[PDB]
């Protein structure tokens, strides 16, 4: 789109090379620079990288603070085609004993005024106890595992079971994971979260993560997508072996 | 841990997150850069690319103006080890009917004090007339085709023959020539240019370029890396009732 790529090229452009000029960036700089840049290529790092980086940003701008729902970052982990779920407490498809803590997710759907919004559907997917998105990990199926569709009951309500997701280290050895554990020398964790996206006709697309009180990497977030309005307060309920843990969360909509 | 990548790095990211905010760049925005960045690293572009829009900037920080030589953009295409040519006439390696005028290179290497320097070597690349590097061109043979090196006479002069650079066009097919070509409506043309690099015991290396006066895209260069300086005059002076182009420069070293 010519005019617009035009004018914001010409001012990047300007942008960098004044940032190369005021820090007098030399050429085994420039070298390293590029070099770096190539890795990441050379890996699947870009999107990685980049949502890493600044789409917590790009975010920020394409739906911006009020009293929706705060939606935060895509992330590279979606998938299309998730089943819809429908059983006795609608539960996420997962592997038998799937490890560690049991979890419990309870919420609304209701639209600005607070009318409850039927024609939702809602997709949520999260990573393994174990660090792991399936379909994104060698060690997991490229199958619907800790990922699926759900639907909000007409009073408005919605449910689902799944695990406890947990913090989880962007690769170590990743052009990114040295970027962030050596040369920046701080570290790779994300928080605990629950990737979410929303669907229903007549309203607007959101997409958005939770995370857990008492998440060590609240406050320090690689891709420091975390607000605050979404930490879920978390209930530790401990239905005997399985120690269960419950959220609650309330989703209000766009409403185009 | 790196001061200099923790102090620019953290800079870097303030105005890119800056950059998005100003300018409302919409995800789909986002991602056809992403797209775009991606398509770049497989194109293998990005020390093209780069040095497309940035040498320029780089090169003027890390090296000063002064009485000796302007230096100048190394671009993409230089490879180490090209032979040393020693000769009649010395000539770049070439291949049979090699297209275009048949050029001669003379001049000297001398340091800020007059002296000859008999002790450097000159590497020279540059393209095909078809604008085309060897390495660099699945067009052509990973061999040492217009790459030489030559080296001084005891007196200092050098001479190398070879044929005339031509204005070379970024490949309108890649990433980056779409992009100035199409998606910024310009054009992405250099001018022909002949790539130096001298290096010397006692003395600071040089890698600079030499363009020709007349040169169509002078007053345009895509990388913008001409200077006036560096244009030599083209005398046109034949011989055994044949076309010649004549180029001569003297290059000044700095010292250390
Ligand atoms: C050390 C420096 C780092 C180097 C960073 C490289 C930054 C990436 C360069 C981005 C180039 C933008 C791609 C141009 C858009 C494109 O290729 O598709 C054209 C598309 C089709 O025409 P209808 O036009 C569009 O509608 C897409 C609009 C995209 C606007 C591009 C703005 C570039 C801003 C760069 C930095 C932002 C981070
Ligand atoms: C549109 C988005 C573009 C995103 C591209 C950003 C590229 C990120 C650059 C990070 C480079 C990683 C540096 C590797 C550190 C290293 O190799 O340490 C050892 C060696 C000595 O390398 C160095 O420490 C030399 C210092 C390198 C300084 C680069 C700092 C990054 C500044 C952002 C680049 C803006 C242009
Ligand atoms: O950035 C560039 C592109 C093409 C060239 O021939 C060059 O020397 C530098
Ligand atoms: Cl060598
Ligand atoms: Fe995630």
């Amino acid at each position: 789109a010519n005019t617009r790529v035009i004018e914001l090229f010409d001012e990047f452009t300007d942008l960098i090379r004044d940032f190369i000029v005021r820090h007098e960036i030399t050429t085994p700089e420039y070298e390293t620079i590029m070099q770096y840049m190539i890795s990441v290529g050379e890996a699947g790092e870009w999107p990685l990288w980049l949502d890493a980086f600044f789409e917590t940003t790009v975010d920020s701008v394409s739906y911006g603070k009020g009293n929706w729902t705060s939606s935060a970052i895509q992330g590279p982990f979606f998938k299309e085609g998730a089943p819809l779920l429908t059983g006795k407490p609608a539960t996420l498809p997962m592997r038998a004993d799937e490890p560690g803590d049991r979890m419990r997710f309870t919420g609304s759907v209701r639209d600005t005024s607070g009318t409850p919004i039927t024609g939702a559907v809602i997709d949520v997917w999260h990573s393994t106890n174990d660090g792991n998105y399936s379909f994104f990990s060698p060690a997991l199926p490229d199958q619907y595992l800790l990922r699926g569709r759900v639907v909000p009951a007409e009073d408005g309500s919605i449910e689902f079971h799944s695990i406890r997701p947990v913090p989880y280290e962007i690769p170590k050895a990743g052009p990114t994971g040295q970027l962030m554990n050596s040369y920046l020398g701080r570290h790779s964790w994300r928080p605990a979260h629950i990737h979410i996206r929303i669907t229903a006709d007549g309203y607007r697309p959101l997409i958005t993560q939770l995370y857990f009180e008492g998440d060590p990497y609240l406050d320090s977030d690689s891709c420091s997508a975390v607000k605050s309005e979404l930490v879920l307060p978390v209930n530790k309920i401990d239905i005997d072996g399985e120690t269960w843990q419950l959220v609650d969360f309330n989703f209000i909509l766009q409403h185009n």
